[PDB]
């Protein structure tokens, strides 16, 4: 290790004080915990993640999460979180385990965070170094153009590797987001994502989808499909890497078998 980190090793669980929070709209929030001194980094490279852990209910819950902070930031780290309320849907009333109980903590209070966990790592300028399992060195490759299909939550493993392109000038990446919700309303770090629009249109190209389409809407409306793929993705090719998270069942009936049908072969597509 190079630098003061904070996930020095992946095997050991790191007890983060919760520092500070924001409530973005009525379901969402930011949430950022203090590091162990205001010196250190986080330590997580740009394609992985890490789990947060703690007992509810009488049992051990663990899941995953992309911070929306980078090593850039010193003494603490930021996530950005959708709260799944109880007794809110029809289909599930009891909500989001981990969630929730991140709703309910107070300021003070700690939870364990590991990493940094993940078969990918962005290397920069377009190069990629990927385990094709957990026991396997990395294959490194270079592309010229990165595809993102991202629905709900998983956009933040897409913010992370679009602005660790853009901060780098001399990054010619281009990166192509198609980004897919139940609502507008729905739509998590939109502000975010349409100033990067606006300061870097050369490198990064966004497109919505939405199942329930507000009046006024100028961008496509229904699940993933070939058409979306075909006009907001880039072509097949060994220049291109199609990179994907959101859930089981969007990934394995909308986006995997459109990829196909348009060329996209699975040595060249990702899920996080
Ligand atoms: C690499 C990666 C990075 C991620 N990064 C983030 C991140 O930065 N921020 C983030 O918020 N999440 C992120 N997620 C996903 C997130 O890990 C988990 O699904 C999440 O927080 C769900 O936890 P839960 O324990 O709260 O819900 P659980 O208890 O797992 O799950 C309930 C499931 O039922 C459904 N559900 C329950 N209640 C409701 C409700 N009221 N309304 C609608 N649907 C409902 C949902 O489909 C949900 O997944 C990431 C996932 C991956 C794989």
């Amino acid at each position: 290790h190079h630098h003061m980190i904070t996930l020095e090793n992946p095997d050991i669980k790191y007890p983060l004080r919760l520092i500070d929070k924001e409530i973005l709209s009525h379901d969402t929030r930011r949430f950022r915990f203090a590091l162990p001194s205001p010196q250190h980094i986080l330590g997580l490279p740009i394609g992985q993640h890490i789990y947060l852990s703690t007992r509810i209910d009488g049992n051990l819950v663990i899941r995953p999460y992309t911070p929306v902070s980078s090593d850039d930031d010193k003494g603490f780290v930021d996530l950005v979180v959708k709260v799944y309320f109880k007794e809110t849907h029809p289909k599930f009333p009891a909500g989001g385990k981990m969630s929730q109980y991140l709703e309910n903590m107070n300021i003070g209070d700690t939870i364990e965070f590991r990493g940094p966990n993940g078969l990918l790592v962005y290397q920069g300028k377009g190069k990629f170094a990927i385990r094709a399992d957990k026991k396997s060195n990395p294959v490194v490759r270079t592309v010229k153009s990165v595809g993102m299909i991202a629905g709900g939550t998983g956009i933040t493993p897409m913010l992370q590797v679009i602005r660790a392109v853009l901060k780098d000038p001399n990054d010619h990446t281009v990166c192509y987001l198609l980004f897919a919700n139940q609502s507008e309303k729905d739509i998590l770090l939109r502000p975010e994502l349409e100033e990067l629009r606006n300061e870097h249109s050369s490198r990064f190209k966004l497109w919505y989808t939405v199942d329930k389409a507000p009046d006024a809407w100028d961008y496509s409306q229904g699940f993933v499909n070939e058409e979306m793929i075909r006009d907001h993705l880039p072509p097949p090719g060994e220049e291109t890497l199609i990179l994907m998270c959101g859930p089981p069942p969007m990934i394995q009936f909308a986006c995997l078998p459109n990829l196909e049908r348009v060329g996209h072969p699975k040595e060249r597509c990702f899920t996080f």
